[PDB]
């Protein structure tokens, strides 16, 4: 009944992480026991390991924990009352969202509610990046309701949400701008964006010319603020991390204009579309670095400087 998996005992820099011996998750008769072959790591794992986030709140005084709910693997027990699920079934999905991350492992338990099967094109690797980053990238992209001829801005164009949100807003038929480094223009401009602002050599703004119909804000703060004076009197901020939201919304009404939070949600519909598109070479998954689990210091202190192109993936098997 053994695994290993990552776990922290306390708040703290990368180091807190160690790869432990642990029990394998139980799992109720509406639940499954996955063999997980890939995990991806996503901004939402230092947060909580670092003690910043919302959900390191709840798991204050229930610690050690372990990270992730991004995973791809294959079903290898299930509960007595699970119906449409066999063992043996690819699948791919979210476990343990938010309260109980837990896919930094070798097993995870979740519903099936909260996973899809897996498409035979797409690889494992593939599959357990794609979850939190895709279906955020298309609701943030929904809630701004784009359509062809609009004009959007999407910040952090380059990192794990960004690269996803910038092809599938070009597939909308939209004007794509978004910000990032020297470095990451010719990636970007590959991807579809028709402009990339270097915003470490001037102000964002000033680089936009005109009025724009959508901000994905995947930065938040000061930039997210700044981002209200290039809206049109029609046009939406979506403000994606969660801890400045609140505050983003608030200067957008007092400059009398529509702003949104995000809050990434499970939906079975979206993610089989974004698979398949995966499959049909439509849409990329730029995974830039695999780690073992035997890594995962190294691969949260890459992931905690804010420049990760696309996603980081541990290779469980
Ligand atoms: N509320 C929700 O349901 C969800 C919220 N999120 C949140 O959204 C945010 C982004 O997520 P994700 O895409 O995974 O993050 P990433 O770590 O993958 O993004 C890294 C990218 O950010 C860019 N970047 C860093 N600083 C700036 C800046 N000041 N201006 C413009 N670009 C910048 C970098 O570009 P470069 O190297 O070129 O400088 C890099 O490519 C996170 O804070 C995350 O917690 C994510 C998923 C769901």
């Amino acid at each position: 009944k053994e695994m290993k998996a990552i776990q922290f005992d306390q708040f703290g820099p990368p180091k807190v992480l160690k790869l432990v011996d642990t029990p394998t998750p139980e799992y109720r008769k509406n639940q499954m026991l996955i063999k997980v072959h890939a995990a991806s790591l996503n901004p939402i794992d230092y947060k909580t390991r670092n003690g910043s986030g919302f959900v390191a709140k709840k798991l204050k005084n229930n610690l050690p924990s372990g990270l992730g709910y991004d995973f791809s693997g294959e079903v290898i027990e299930l509960g007595s009352d699970v119906n449409n699920v066999n063992i043996g079934d690819k699948v791919m999905g979210i476990a343990g969202f938010p309260d109980h991350p837990c896919c930094y492992a070798e097993y995870v338990c979740a519903s099936p509610d909260t996973i899809i099967q897996k498409l035979e094109k797409l690889s494992f690797l593939q599959a357990a990046s794609l979850p939190t980053a895709g279906l955020t990238a298309l609701q943030a992209l929904n809630q701004a309701e784009v359509k062809q001829g609009d004009v959007v801005l999407i910040h952090a164009g380059a990192g794990g949400v960004g690269h996803l949100a910038i092809q599938l807003a070009k597939q909308k038929g939209t004007t794509v701008i978004t910000t990032a480094s020297k470095r990451n223009h010719a990636f970007l401009k590959a991807l579809g964006a028709e402009q990339c602002i270097n915003y470490h050599e001037e102000d964002f703004l000033l680089a936009i010319s005109t009025p724009v119909d959508a901000v994905i804000d995947l930065v938040g703060g000061d930039v997210g603020i700044q981002s209200i004076d290039c809206l049109k009197e029609t046009g939406c901020i979506v403000s994606v991390p969660t801890i400045t939201a609140g505050r983003v919304i608030e200067v957008a009404k007092q400059k009398h204009r529509r702003a949104f939070g995000l809050l990434k949600q499970f939906n079975i519909e979206e993610l089989h579309y974004l698979g398949k598109l995966v499959s049909e070479d439509k849409l990329r998954i730029e995974i830039s670095r695999i780690f073992q689990l035997s890594e995962a210091v190294t691969a949260h202190e890459l992931l905690e400087t804010g420049h990760v192109r696309g996603k980081l993936v541990f290779k469980v098997r």
